């Protein structure tokens, strides 16, 4: 009852869905880039898009297209690499779907169905950018962006909030109430630390007036929540603050979930600046203190990832954006950054490498003269070698 | 009296001007894409650009360059495929020029001269995006955008209007007065149906306050004109309306001229949304009622064409835009969409295919949860097959 | 004391740093384009970026990255082609560095250190787009943009000014006070003519309210300065003025330093227009009068260079921008235009070619009808040949 191109297409998918990934000539001493993305719109199973019944669909047309899969939460569940990816269909709404692999640089395959998540309100128009936390309390939390319309004359005006839901398998989800932030009407780039702080749940947040425009409101705020089941945040202490003429000028916020090291919380975050061609996103790093995570103790100058070569172009071009990372027990680190809001790539590093960077890469000299002196010094002691 | 590179360049043109076009591996069950565009700036004849006289131009330089040819009206005149293309020169003004072929996917060649069209006013700065209607009244109408300056401090501020002119050969044009819309100071994406409605001329329009910003003013309005020779439209009834978080959020409007089918008027239109990198244009479809063309009876969720691969980049990137289509007698359909305001491509479909899409592709579920359920159902009945 | 990838990387650089450049099939009768850029971020010496000491940098990571090198002043010092390039690091600040060659289309190599330039104030955040003038007074002046923050709530709000500094070798620089313009709070695209005018120093300027938005304020103004050591400009006489629906609509300004010919000052300048995808920059030309440089005597319609093929994409895409040019004694001309604020290319022409263009390429007909007639006439006298 098939229609018979299906067999052939299903055959080409499998070839892509198993396509071997290779490392690129790219070097900087910190991470490695790879030739192919780990997830594309081509990766979504065809029976999520096509109706294979020959009677109600005779030409064999795509009934529900996928436009993009990007910004993806990452977590290692048991011994499989799990990517809770943001999948965007042709209708512009995004939803979550899990993809699994055993190598982390290739072989990712979506599950049987996409992720089901109870709407709390009925004006929840779409959800995105989930960050995954394997907390010490036993659960796995997904904290994600919830976008609703503002009832205004401007059809484009929408309000953003932060929603929380818990799982243990990634199939079943318990939708907890949305996080409340009392000194901030909207929230973006919210994420939960894997450990308690003063016997409470710890968040990184971005307070803001709403919703394209950051408020006052300098950057990434640290907040404590008494109970996650009814999460409330009265204060948000400032950590990474945006600075004029840095990589953070217009915006900045958390990316991958905080990663615990012996020297502190490694936050692979993102910064936004305004350019003549629109907004430019890049991926930078910063380390906060283990016993005091509101305290930035490492913060290099500039960025770690920027759009590079064919990463430059997509639906929202000159954007790189990480939602999540995977840390192996031996020291291996996998960073899942999307490019141009169209595809998901992988960058490979280690804890010691990523810690070498941030403590030892020089902080921002902030002004051209001091920057020149800063570079001159390095040149001056590289020549006092040969 | 030649200068003698001309012979060689004229020889390479002919090779491009006759270059065979091939179909691409692209599939979705609805249309086919092709390897090469049907018209580029390279297609314009060199004696429109170069002065071949060796005395007044010794280095053989280009005196009047072409920067782009895009958004093109389409009509089958006699048995030739005719493309009234928008040609933009280096001086940023656009004008119309006709290109003809007998295959429709290749071999397009411009005429002897470009299209001459009487300015009605003397502050008509430029004209563009003509839609061609072979009306039942005998004539062929070109309804197009007329752009004038607003006498304001902002040099960029301009007013848009809709101009009409009739022909039978595409060489000679009778400029009729500009369409008047009384409940709307400006007009874009205006087009004329091939049949009468209540013994009158039928338009699709986009009412608007002006001119980058849509007013109130929800979308594509249907209007009746008593006489085309002095065209007046008092009311515009709303058809396709823009919706929050759809493909239409910021803007939307007509594309190719309405195409009559047995089930209704097939309108291949366009939608615009705001992104961090600027505005994104896509091509979608909707069907209105034969006896009541203000009544949308089919309207799928999402789009039909979006910028794809090297279509992504040009002078105004991430734009696809159709001005016109060509329908053969047997059922063949040719859609002429431009990419990034630089080149004109072709998409090949049929009436029954394009009708399968729009009636049977699911309408917009509007919110992520309902979208997920909508996709889940399809997945659930594709598995109840194998 | 080396770490030993360095030797290998240093070996690949040398191959790029010596890579032969070839001419492209590109033709228009005026300039030639080349296959490779003359300067990239790959061109910067690795000991400006890497710490080769194995003890303080064990993984051999890049400590001070380069994100781009673009908009470059050009001057022939003795018999070497010198490019004072704008180098941008990962921290978003720009600085100047000199690169030298003997062919001008290839083989460019940076100096030992980057350019040292005394900050006059301590809130000078960054400097860029230096134009180089070998004046008749003996010196070489660099007039460049100085960007400071405005002490406002908007972190993005910055004020621009024009700074001057003199040299004879390009290593040592005497920072003179910033140019004062009394009828204009900010200045961009300022440059100095190589000759005196009425026994004074002659500037082209762009007066402006600040700083993304041009004021009133029509375009490129000519100004006279009594003494360069304390440079003051009371009046700026208008030359090239921006016009609605031209290549100059939103912005325009000087590019390469004025080039003296027998028929006038050849100014290879730039124009900016607003598009749905952001701002579009192109390179155009105009000639002013030798004894009266505020008087435009040649000004063709449109542009000379626009973003082409892979020039289209970078950090600020659809931008071409020249800072400087090199004129040989025999008639050879080298134009150093950057693309998309990422790389620096070269266009090759001659004085007589570039003079043929501007006097003989038709001026702007300003409106579509007159443009069509203008092109029609040329077509009409190209056919009255064969």
């Amino acid at each position: 009852m098939i229609h018979e191109k299906y067999t052939e297409m299903r055959n080409e998918q499998e070839a892509l869905l198993s396509r071997k990934n290779t490392k690129t000539s790219f070097y900087n001493g910190i991470y490695d880039r790879y030739e192919h993305p780990v997830l594309t719109r081509e990766h979504i199973p065809l029976h999520w898009r096509y109706d294979l019944n020959k009677e109600t669909n005779p030409f064999f047309q795509e009934r529900l297209g996928i436009n993009a899969v990007f910004n993806a939460g990452a977590i290692k569940l048991n011994d499989r690499y799990c990517l809770v990816a943001r999948v965007e269909g042709n209708d512009r709404k995004s939803f979550f779907a899990v993809a699994e692999s055993d190598k982390g640089t290739e072989g990712f395959r979506f599950r049987q169905y996409p992720v089901c998540l109870p709407a709390l309100t009925d004006d929840e128009t779409n959800v995105y950018d989930m960050r995954l936390t394997q907390h010490e309390d036993g659960w796995i939390y997904g904290v994600f962006c919830v976008e609703k319309s503002a009832g205004t004359a401007d059809l484009s005006e929408a309000v953003a909030s932060a929603g929380i839901a818990r799982t243990k398998d990634l199939t079943n989800w318990e939708r907890l109430p949305d996080l409340v932030t009392l000194r901030s009407p909207q929230q973006r780039n919210v994420t939960l630390l894997p450990e308690f702080v003063d016997g409470k749940y710890a968040f990184y947040t971005r307070p803001m007036d709403g919703f394209i425009e950051t408020g006052s409101g300098g950057g990434i705020g640290f907040g404590l929540a008494d109970d996650i089941t009814h999460a409330v945040i009265d204060e948000e202490r400032m950590t990474s603050i945006r600075r004029y003429h840095t990589i953070t000028e217009s915006k900045n916020g958390a990316g991958a979930t905080p990663i615990k090291t012996e020297r502190g919380w490694l936050n692979i975050a993102h910064g936004v600046r305004n350019t003549a061609a629109g907004l430019r996103y890049v991926i930078y790093c910063f380390v906060t203190d283990l016993s005091e995570p509101w305290k930035v103790i490492a913060e290099p100058g500039g960025y770690l990832i920027a759009p590079f070569k064919d990463e430059r172009v997509g639906d929202v071009s000159n954007v790189v954006f990480t939602n999540g990372a995977i840390v192996d027990d031996n020291g291996d680190v996998y960073i899942y950054y999307a490019s141009s809001d169209t595809r998901l790539h992988v960058a490979v590093s280690s804890i010691d490498k990523l810690l070498d960077y941030a403590f030892n890469t020089p902080a921002d000299a902030l002004r051209t003269a001091e920057c020149v002196k800063q570079r001159c010094d390095l040149i001056k002691r590289n020549i006092e070698l040969l």
